[PDB]
């Protein structure tokens, strides 16, 4: 069918750009760099429900997008998660973490309250991405 | 290099099998339904540190595990990360959740002191995943 992003994604996040499957999309929280693959496909829940191709491509998409968001953003270690327990729309978050960062050991989600990107850091972040994100055209 | 399995996850696990790539644990918490994906392949911190075709075969059993247990266990929504901020050794969680389950709908990573599967509970599972952890050969 018709993909459309889901209302929540689209509140809680700035777009970035496009991959060649997804909607690439800032999570407004800029206490940890944070970003969200979208595969622009309705009606999927899970990573599963794709077609194996399309498993494939998010697959070369992630891996390529964590690779490259380590350098640029200097982290210590990727978190990696499609969780979707109240948003049903299939969406692969990308956090570098630091052990100086404010929830170190622990996963990131409901720590704190988001703290929303001014307009320069936002950006400041999409340009900085432009490069990573031309790879996954 | 020779694989060795991090001492924390075989302490934090039963080891359920293998499959083509990787040991297949059952996370020693009977509060959520929980196998953990673990690459037989030294040294390795990240999913894109794989070769790409043992990344495509991860991914394949990582899909392959994740629908299965939702029928198996009649589950609402999967949980998939790779987190790994204190074990360095990529790991893969696939966790069945429910509505209403402990922690809902927030993740689960952190939010209880995991309980033991008794001898008898750890069978039960044990019989109830076999057929499963042989489709992932
Ligand atoms: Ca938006
Ligand atoms: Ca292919
Ligand atoms: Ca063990």
């Amino acid at each position: 069918g018709m993909f459309q992003l889901h209302e929540r994604l689209a509140a809680d996040t700035h777009k970035l750009g496009e991959s060649r499957l997804c909607d690439v999309l800032l999570m407004n929280d800029n206490t940890w760099p944070w970003v969200i693959l979208v595969p622009r496909v309705s009606g999927i829940r899970e990573i599963y429900e794709l077609p194996n191709e399309q498993q494939q491509r998010l697959l070369f998409e992630s891996s390529a997008l964590s690779e490259g968001m380590m350098e640029l953003f200097g982290g210590d270690k990727m978190n990696v998660a499609a969780l979707g327990n109240m948003v049903p729309q299939l969406h692969l978050h990308h956090i570098v973490r630091y052990q100086g960062d404010p929830a170190w050991p622990g996963p990131v989600w409901g720590k704190q309250p988001p703290v929303p990107y001014t307009e320069e850091q936002q950006a400041s972040v999409k340009a900085k991405l432009q490069p990573l994100l031309e790879q996954l055209a």
